[PDB]
C-alpha cells in the first residue's frame, strides 16, 4: 500500500497519467492531478480519482509552459501535503514536421513540456524526498528517448534529453532514498509484437518502480515497447 | 499466482536463483531447481522450496557444461509437466585475470555456462511455450551485460552475449505470446552510488513482475538493478 | 581536399571548434568562425585561420541565444557561400549546481548553448545541402551525452538530446548525400587513459567524418574519451 | 604510413578483411593474411596485397575453430616480425534458422569463430604490444553488435559478446598505449535509410583512421557504419 504518501502526476487527465493515479489511488494514496481538461472533464475525473483513493485526491492546472505556474503546484505540495512522495512525470505534447520547416514556436513548446517541466517540477520535489529520506521519480518517456524516428525532431530530442536528466539526478540523490526513473513506452493505445500497450500495464510498471522493493533500481530506463528497441 | 505453471531455473541451490525459485514457488508455481552442490546441500533445498508451493519441486542435476545434460532436463520438463512456461537462466562462473594470462580452459568454462547454456535452455524450452501460446524467458546476466571492467573478459563477453540472444529471442518469438528479458544486477550480496548492497529478494522481486501477465509488452530489454552503476 | 566548400563551425573561437577551423582551412576549405571574443582575439585568430585557408574565412558574432541572430548568419552564409557544406556545431556553455538549487536562467540558458541552437543552426542549413545533395554535419557533444555526473542536468540533458537531435535528423536527410553525426570527447586539455585528449586529435575526426569515405557513416556517435565510456 | 608497422588480419582473403589487408598495405605495413580459399586463390590474394605493400606480406592457415592453430599463428609473428602492431579481426561465419530448429553443431561454430577466435587472438597480441608501448586492435562485428533480428542468434550473441570484450580489453590496457575499438558495418555488397550498400573501401577506411596515431584516444567503443540502420 501507499498510505500517507502522496503523489503528483503531471499529465494524468487522460490517457497514462490517468491510469497511473488509478492505480496509486487503489492503493490509497493522495494524488494531485494535472493537465488541460474541460471543466466537465476535470470534475468527471477528479471525483473519478478521489472514490478510489482513502486520501485526498485534487488537481491542479499548472500550465507546464510556465515555470512560474510549475512553482505554484510545487508550492502548494509542500504546504499541503508536506512534499511530493512520488512525482511522475506524464506531460507531453507532440508535432510532426521535417526540421527544415519546423516552427520554432514548436520547437521551444515541445522542449518546455516534454523536457524543461521535469526539470522545474523535479527541482521542487527533492528537498522535501531528501528531508523525508525517501521518494520515487518516474518520467514516462517513450522509445524515442533511445532510438530516433524522422519529423520528430523535437519529441526526439526532449526523451533523449530526459534520459539525461534522470540519469544525472538519479547519481545526484543516490544516497537519499530517492530513486530516478525513466519508462520508455511504444505505441500505447515497429513493434513486432503487433499489439499496443495498454495505459494499464504501464501503470503497472510505474505501481512496481513505486514499490520498496525497487529500491536499487534508479537512473535507468524501462523500455516496454513489445520489441521496437530490441531492433 | 502462479498456480499450474512451470518453472525451470538454472542456478538455483543459492544464491538468486534460489531467491527466485522461492518467490515463484509461494505463488504457486512447479518448480524445477538445478545447480551444484553436495548431495546434503541439494535435499535441504529442494525441501524448503517444496515446502512454500502446493505445486510439485524437484531438482535436476544437469551440467551447463554439458549441453546433452541440458537436453535431458529440458526434455523429462517436457515429459512431466508439459513443457517449462517459466525459464529463468542465472547458472554462472566467473574467473579474473588478465586476458593474457586468462586459461584458454577457463575462457571456455565461463562461456559455456554463461552464454550457450542460455542456448541450449531457450531451444528446448521455446517449443513448449509456442504450443501454449504463452511463456516468460528471463536471463539473468549482470550490469556487466552493459558496461566492462578489467580481468573479466570471459565474464563480461559471456553477459554482452545474453544481451543479444534476448534481443533476438525476443523478435523471434514476439507474436507467440512468449516474452524474452534481462535482469542486470550490480554488486549483489550473496561504482554503485547507492551504496547499498543489492539483496536477492530485490532481484527476484523483479523477476515476480516480469513473469506476471502485466509485463506481457516488455520484451527483448535489460532492466538494470545496479543502484546507479550504469547510470555513470 | 575541401576547396569550394564552405564550413560553419559555431564556438569556433577557442579551443576544439578552433582546431577544427584550422584543420578545414588547411584543406582550402571557406571558413565562418562564430562565438564570443574580444575584438583583439577576434582579428588575431581570424587572420590566422584566413592564413591557412585558400578560400575566404570571416568571423560572424551569433549569440547562440538568439534564434534570431542565429538565423542571420545561416542566411548570410546562403547569400555569400550559397549554403555551408559543413556544420559542426561546437558552442557550449555550463554551470554546475545540485538540482535544486539550479538557477532557472543558467537552465534556460544551457539549453539554448547546448541543445536549441543546433536545432536553429540545422533547420537553416538542410535546404541548400539537399539542393547541393550534399552535406556533412557534425555536432561535438561529449561523454555526458551517453552517461551522466553528478550537478551537471541542464549539461547532460542537452547533450543527451543533441543525441536524439542527430538520429532523427540523419533518419530524415539518409536519402540527400547528408551525413548527421556526433563525436563525444572526454576531458580535452574517468578516463583509464589517464591522458587529456588534444583538441588536434578531436580535429582529426572531424575531419575524416568530412570526408566521402565516411558517406555512410549517419545518425551515429563518435565517443572519443580514452575508455570513459567503455565502463 | 605504417612503415615497420606489422598488421594481422583474420578472414582477409576476401571481403572486408581485404580491402583493410589492401589499404594498410599501401601505407607500408607487413601484413599476414589469413583465411578460408583454394590453393589457387590463397596465392594470388597475397600476391595481389604483397604486390602494393614494400614489406613483407604472407598468410597463415590458421583455422579460427582451432586455437591451437591460432596460437602457432601468433607465435610465428612473434618471431617473425617481434609481434603485431596492428590487429584486426574479421573472421566470421553464419547461419540463419528459428533458435529452436538452430543446431547445437552451428551455434558451436559461429561462437567459435566470430567471438572466442577473437580472444585466442587478442591474448597473443597483448604480451608484444605492452612491450612496444604501442598497440591497436580493431575487431570487424556489425551492427547486429548493437541490435539483434530473428534467426541470426548465434551470430547476434557473437557480435554483441564482441562488444564486451573490446570494452573490457581497452580498460586493461588504457595504460599501455594501446587501443581496442570495434567497427560495426550494417549491410556491406561483398533496414538501411541511406538505401545503399557499405563498400569494403569504406570500411577500410574507417579501419585506417583507427590504425593512425591521431586515434589514440578513442578506445574501448564501438563505430557504427550502417548508413543510419541503428539510429532507429
Amino acid at each position: 500500500s501507499m498510505m500517507t504518501k502522496t503523489a503528483v502526476i503531471t499529465g494524468s487527465t487522460s490517457g497514462i497519467g490517468l491510469a497511473i493515479a488509478r492505480t496509486l489511488a487503489k492503493a490509497g494514496a493522495n494524488i494531485v492531478l494535472n493537465g488541460f481538461g474541460a471543466p466537465d472533464e476535470i470534475r468527471t475525473v477528479t471525483d473519478e480519482v478521489a472514490g478510489l483513493s482513502s486520501g485526498t485526491v485534487l488537481h491542479h492546472p499548472a500550465d507546464m509552459t510556465k515555470p512560474s505556474e510549475i512553482a505554484d503546484m510545487m508550492a502548494m505540495v509542500a504546504d499541503r501535503f508536506g512534499g511530493a512522495d512520488i512525482l511522475v512525470n506524464n506531460a507531453g505534447v507532440q508535432f510532426v514536421e521535417k526540421i527544415e520547416d519546423f516552427p520554432v514556436e514548436q520547437w521551444d513548446r515541445i522542449i518546455a513540456v516534454n523536457l524543461s517541466s521535469s526539470f522545474h517540477t523535479i527541482r521542487g520535489a527533492i528537498p522535501p524526498m531528501k528531508k523525508k529520506g525517501w521518494g520515487r521519480i518516474i518520467n514516462i518517456a517513450s522509445a524515442h528517448g533511445l532510438v530516433a524516428s524522422p519529423f520528430k525532431s523535437a519529441y526526439v530530442a526532449a526523451k533523449h534529453g530526459i534520459m539525461g536528466l534522470t540519469k544525472t539526478v538519479a547519481l545526484e540523490v543516490a544516497e537519499s532514498g530517492v530513486t530516478v526513473n525513466s519508462i520508455c513506452p511504444g505505441y500505447v493505445l515497429g513493434q513486432p509484437t503487433k499489439k499496443f500497450i495498454t495505459v494499464e500495464q504501464v501503470a503497472s510498471l510505474a505501481l512496481y518502480l513505486a514499490g520498496d522493493d525497487a529500491a536499487q533500481i534508479t537512473g535507468t530506463h524501462v523500455s516496454m515497447d513489445g520489441g521496437w528497441t530490441a531492433q
